[PDB]
């Protein structure tokens, strides 16, 4: 079949098809995804007043991210079930092009919301020392955008052109490293001159940030992480990718937001953890 | 028909089909399900301020659970009606694979929200005596996760491999027993040093918890509870399973949350029941 | 055609079909139904603070009922339009079984929310005298449940087995009479020790309650109220049934809730009508 | 092809079909319709506290109307696009009966909400002098109901029976004139004993009311306003009808509500404008 | 085939079809669009209380615009995916007329909300000096309406009649220039008698306004900006148009609203950023 510049899910779906477990699990994990986001939305709204006014923007930005994430993961859940249809004769789900090809690129473009806001929102809780607010913000936002856009281009080629896939991915990785760099600075400066409780949380946030954010390039490479004709170039790889996205999403968005809220509480002059 | 690792609903639906009553009732009970959850959401939000600030997190976590439950039960209600279609010639509803196979696994993965939050939220109402908050929380969350994941794997095999079904089920049961153990401790410690009215509510909560939570493994086993080719391996079993889920869901989520709210009110220094 | 234990709408729809007016009107009246409920939801939430704190639970329970009613009536409106399809050749709408058979049983199982809550909520506005709150509540809830469940079973047989239809209906009626009995007691005790204005409202509530609630068994019997092959065993009967449900729903849920709110205002120490 | 007692849109759609512009515009104007209503809902909720407590019921009733209007206009927008389908061969949209016939009667029955509430809500801003509240309310509500119901019957016959169409329309018109009568009285009495600023607003409200409400019988007659085989008995008439409804809806519901809110502000003891 | 007065997307879709990237990207960018608007809705509501009462109407109007924009962009996202369907044989997406033709005119008519409200809302933050509030408002609203309506007519002809396209576009442009004129006045008068911080924001608002609003006529002309049979009369032009709309929408609605909120904060007598 002629699929063109399509994600590898579609090639698996068109050739081997998906077992009941593979198809159902992918549907389940995406559903959990969007449910978590909408639950998180409620949490962040309902806890706004648990922190000092100055910190409340962080709650608000968490909520903004939840809205984005809910909408996208919901759409993507529908896209999954529309794109693959049961074949009675062999008892697997095969690519149903009338539903459109499945594309992960939905996620990517919504990151244009999530990434800028997630990076931004910490700057409403921590105080910088030697770094300027506007400067950090601008670096986050520029490098965030470039990371996403370059990766977005890349993922169209993950089957059709491995070279473009890897080159765009590499360029994206550079901007990622920049972001990691800046966020580390921010965390360090954030730690300076605050309670030990606050410092503990910021340590945790950094570990969370580092692991969760690194999962995303993991998902990018997922089909090829066991090399050519490897275990993961398969329905098992498809499952793994969406699992990793979902874990990353919950970690990088919800848990991150929760930790920041807890930080805000310790820093809050009225309130006590 | 090759169905593979599919839930037993699909085998009944593919062979015998479902009578009007069986199909309609399952649709009705799932609809009631999600209606209750959204109504509950409203209740828990609207009553937040009926308790002291310190107890309000319990309301919030109830609401979180309601969102999860609403979304899932709604999706599942749609899945039911999509998966089975009326045959004019015999006047029964048969498996329509273009709708996808029906799978209960949707529930399971959403429990990754519900179970942790339901277990967590009592720790915001009762005071422990012997036990550490963080320790109880961690036990709940670890054992909760393992219970769910192992059961999730199990249920894919409920027809295709009875042995895997029962072994995974047994492993899951172990973690369940752990949770029951810990929750009993929590309830006992909770009773210490509160009014007799509060103690009565906690007694009720324990009975509610024990019965409602045990329904879930009941639903797991449902098709086989009357043995091979028994009464329940049938449309009647399909009905029973979804009824039991719905009773469990209402009991374990809504009523539980209401009782905790009532407990919080008695414990509240301002307020009176 | 083999329909089995199906509602009479399906038999009319399968044989004669529905004229433009009959089909469209039924669609319109169901749409009005769910619109009223969602409007009511907004009303009850937005007026919570118009009454003293102690009365506010009544507003909350009204809102809970509105959510249930909205969801159900919306679903049912969709069910109507899915179940009957235009035939170009004769210019009528006929049963389209790909949409599923139409069933009123959706309503019934949702009453498991509405009835308990509607009966419960008056006990938050009026004070009982000689009767115990818990006792009245338990009577309402038990008899409510039995009324609904028995009727639910009944209505499956309204065509397939007139005898079961009438017997189950009769049993249901018994529990109905019990509820009427208890509600009268409650209204009487409610009147004791309140202003004449409050007493007037409770008088109206009783009339509303009695008429609106009696419409429901009216809708049950509707097809047969002009006897065999009567005027009402027809599209005209179909229209009448859904009209009666909608009038009943608006009366028993929204207007009831409004009157209770007005009562609460007169009883409120701050406020005046 | 017998359409029976169907609206004239269906006859145009079945014979000539709709050009791109006609079909698209009708879709656009209905979409604008429901967008306006949901935006208005938000406005009326968010501005509740801009007026004194006694006036706030007017905001609440505006919101109620917005909910009704949103739901209905949304449904009707979907009905439009479902009822007419592109024919590739001639490049026009023709009646697609699988979507159901299009019927304006959806609007009519929802007016049973809107009209009573719109008429009612002014009585929470203005003070009557010589007229009794209950009497005005009762006249509005009775005549409102009769106006709508008689018109609703009428519009089913707009093609199938011109005589019934016009007679029912005439009867409806009588009740309309009654409403105009009463509302004029109310406006006049409302003016008595308030600031000249308030009096100006009430003058505007009356003009708005008179024009916007008269558009509705305009839309009723629309196909025939250029007589038999006239310019308007055509896709141009179809466009015009839905445009006029939408203008009327925005004027009679949203702008009306805004003006009443502004009146409430001038009458408000704290607030200025 | 015969498409008539249809947008150029349909001609590309009917002849060449859309590559995976073109089709998917357009779907993604529209999805981002509506996600941003709903996230923005949350932001504007949640930040209402960050400014003095007098400024809060600006927040409210931002929210109103977000509702409009969300609804429209959501609808349009669905319209995109319905209008173009994958062809397995050639591996491109082609016009699927059963989904309706794609039309950008949905946007235009919703601008009847957005434009008036966006222009209006600044008049609640800045103080005019020499210009009258009512006069500015009326000019904005009249010229806004005429700009939109004339452009709306124009865009139907973008393929079918280039002359009408350009003439209507030109007329529209005239009203655009009027709006630019008035807004400049408003911004200048706004700057008078406020802090330099406020003045800086208003400078930014003007640049934002000028660029973002000019994108809209850019999108209008997009297919022809590289002349006949140019690079942009192609799927690449289709992509570009929807990208430009989305950038414009985010800039002119969300960012604009954010800046106005920031202005309101500086002008606010309590508050500090
Ligand atoms: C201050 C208020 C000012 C109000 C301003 C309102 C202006 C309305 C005028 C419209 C006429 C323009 C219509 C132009 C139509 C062009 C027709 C055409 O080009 O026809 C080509 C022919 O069919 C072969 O190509
Ligand atoms: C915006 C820039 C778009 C860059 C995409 C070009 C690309 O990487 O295409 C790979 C290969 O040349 C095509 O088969
Ligand atoms: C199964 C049928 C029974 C489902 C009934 C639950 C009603 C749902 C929400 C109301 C919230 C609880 C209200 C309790 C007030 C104290
Ligand atoms: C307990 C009540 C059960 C009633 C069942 C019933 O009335 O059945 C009628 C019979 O089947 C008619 O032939
Ligand atoms: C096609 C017509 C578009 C209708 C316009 C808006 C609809 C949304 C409703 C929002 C109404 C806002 C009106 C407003 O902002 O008025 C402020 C008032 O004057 C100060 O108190
Ligand atoms: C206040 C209550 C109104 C009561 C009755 C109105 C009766 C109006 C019915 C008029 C029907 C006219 C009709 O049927 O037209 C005759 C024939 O069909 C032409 O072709
Ligand atoms: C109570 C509603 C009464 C409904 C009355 C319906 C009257 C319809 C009518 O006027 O009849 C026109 C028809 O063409 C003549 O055969
Ligand atoms: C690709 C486009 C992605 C855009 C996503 C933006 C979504 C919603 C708006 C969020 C608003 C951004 C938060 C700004 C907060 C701010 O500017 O400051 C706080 C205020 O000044 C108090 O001090
Ligand atoms: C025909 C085309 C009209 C379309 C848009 C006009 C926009 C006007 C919509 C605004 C209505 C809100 C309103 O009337 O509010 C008055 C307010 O008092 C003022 O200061
Ligand atoms: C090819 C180009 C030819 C096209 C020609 C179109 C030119 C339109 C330009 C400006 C319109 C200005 C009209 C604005 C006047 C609106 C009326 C108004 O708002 O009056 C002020 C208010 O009444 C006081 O309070
Ligand atoms: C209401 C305004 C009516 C607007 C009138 C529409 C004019 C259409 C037009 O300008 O098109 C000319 C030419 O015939 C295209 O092929
Ligand atoms: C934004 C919009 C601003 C565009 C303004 C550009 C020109 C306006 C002058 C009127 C143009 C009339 C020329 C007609 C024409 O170009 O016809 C081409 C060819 O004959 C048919 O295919
Ligand atoms: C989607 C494309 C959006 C473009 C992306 C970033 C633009 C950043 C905002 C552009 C305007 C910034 C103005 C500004 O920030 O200055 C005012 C001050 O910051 C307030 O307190
Ligand atoms: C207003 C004009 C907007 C800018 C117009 C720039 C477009 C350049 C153009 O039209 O290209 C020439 C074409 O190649 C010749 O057929
Ligand atoms: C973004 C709009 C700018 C247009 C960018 C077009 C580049 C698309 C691309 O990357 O490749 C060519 C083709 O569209 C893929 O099959
Ligand atoms: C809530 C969403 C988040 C936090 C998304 C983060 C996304 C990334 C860190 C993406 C990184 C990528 C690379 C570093 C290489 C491959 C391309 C990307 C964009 C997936
Ligand atoms: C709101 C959802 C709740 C409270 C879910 C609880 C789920 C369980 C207690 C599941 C238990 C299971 C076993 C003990 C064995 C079979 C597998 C499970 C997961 C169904
Ligand atoms: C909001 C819904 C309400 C108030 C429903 C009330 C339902 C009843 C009073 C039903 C009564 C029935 C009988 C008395 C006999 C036939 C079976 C029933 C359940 C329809
Ligand atoms: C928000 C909806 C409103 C204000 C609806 C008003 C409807 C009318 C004023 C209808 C009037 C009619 C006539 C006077 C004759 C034809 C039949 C009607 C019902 C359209
Ligand atoms: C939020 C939506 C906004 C701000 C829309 C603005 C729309 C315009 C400025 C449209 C301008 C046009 C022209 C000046 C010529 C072509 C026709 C229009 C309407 C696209
Ligand atoms: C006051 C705030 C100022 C924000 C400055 C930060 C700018 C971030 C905007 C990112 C824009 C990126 C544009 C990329 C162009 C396309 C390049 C893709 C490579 C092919
Ligand atoms: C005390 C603990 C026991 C709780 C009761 C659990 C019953 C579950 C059985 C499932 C119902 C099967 C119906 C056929
Ligand atoms: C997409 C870049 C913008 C193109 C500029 C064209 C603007 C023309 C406006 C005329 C008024
Ligand atoms: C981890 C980053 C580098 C991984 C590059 C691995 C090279 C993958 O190689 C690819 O494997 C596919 C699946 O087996 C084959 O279908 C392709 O033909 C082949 O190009
Ligand atoms: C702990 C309770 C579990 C008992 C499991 C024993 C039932 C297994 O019995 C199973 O029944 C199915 C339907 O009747 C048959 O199709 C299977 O072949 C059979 O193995
Ligand atoms: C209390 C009211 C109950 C009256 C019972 C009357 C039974 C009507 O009789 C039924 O009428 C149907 C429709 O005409 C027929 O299709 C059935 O065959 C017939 O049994
Ligand atoms: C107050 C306005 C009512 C005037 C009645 C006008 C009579 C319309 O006449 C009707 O016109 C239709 C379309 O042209 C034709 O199809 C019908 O045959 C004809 O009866
Ligand atoms: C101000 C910008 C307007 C420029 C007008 C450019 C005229 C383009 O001309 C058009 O181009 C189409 C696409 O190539 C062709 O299919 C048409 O035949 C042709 O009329
Ligand atoms: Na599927
Ligand atoms: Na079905
Ligand atoms: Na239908
Ligand atoms: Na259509
Ligand atoms: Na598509």
């Amino acid at each position: 079949q002629e699929l063109g510049n399509a994600n590898f899910e579609n090639f698996i779906g068109a050739t081997e098809g998906f077992s009941e477990i593979a198809y159902q699990f992918t549907s389940h994990i995406l559903t959990l995804g969007y449910a978590v986001m909408l639950a998180g939305l409620l949490y962040f709204i309902l806890t706004i007043k648990n922190v000092d006014k100055k910190f409340q923007m962080s709650n608000i930005l968490s909520a903004v991210v939840m809205v984005s994430a809910f909408l996208l993961l919901y759409a993507q859940a529908q896209n999954w079930t529309s794109s693959f249809t049961f074949n009675e004769e062999v008892g697997r789900y095969f690519l149903d092009p009338s539903g459109d090809l499945f594309n992960n690129g939905y996620r990517y473009l919504n990151w244009l919301i999530d990434v800028p806001m997630l990076l931004f929102q910490i700057l409403f809780v921590v105080s910088l020392t030697t770094s300027k607010f506007s400067s950090v913000r601008n670096q986050f936002w520029f490098s965030g955008a470039m990371m996403i856009i370059t990766g977005y281009i890349g993922q169209f080629y993950e089957v059709s052109n491995l070279t473009a896939f890897l080159v765009w991915g590499a360029i994206s990785s550079a901007f990622f490293f920049h972001i990691l760099w800046v966020m580390k600075k921010v965390i360090n400066e954030g730690k300076e001159g605050i309670s030990p409780a606050g410092q503990k949380i910021l340590s945790n946030i950094w570990i969370l940030f580092l692991i969760s954010w690194t999962l995303y390039p993991g998902a990018y490479l997922m089909p090829y992480l066991t090399g050519v004709d490897g275990f993961l170039y398969s329905e098992d790889g498809v499952m793994a990718r969406q699992l990793v996205y979902t874990i990353a999403d919950v970690s990088a968005k919800v848990i991150y937001g929760v930790l920041l809220g807890n930080l805000a509480i310790t820093l809050s002059k009225n309130k006590e953890l």
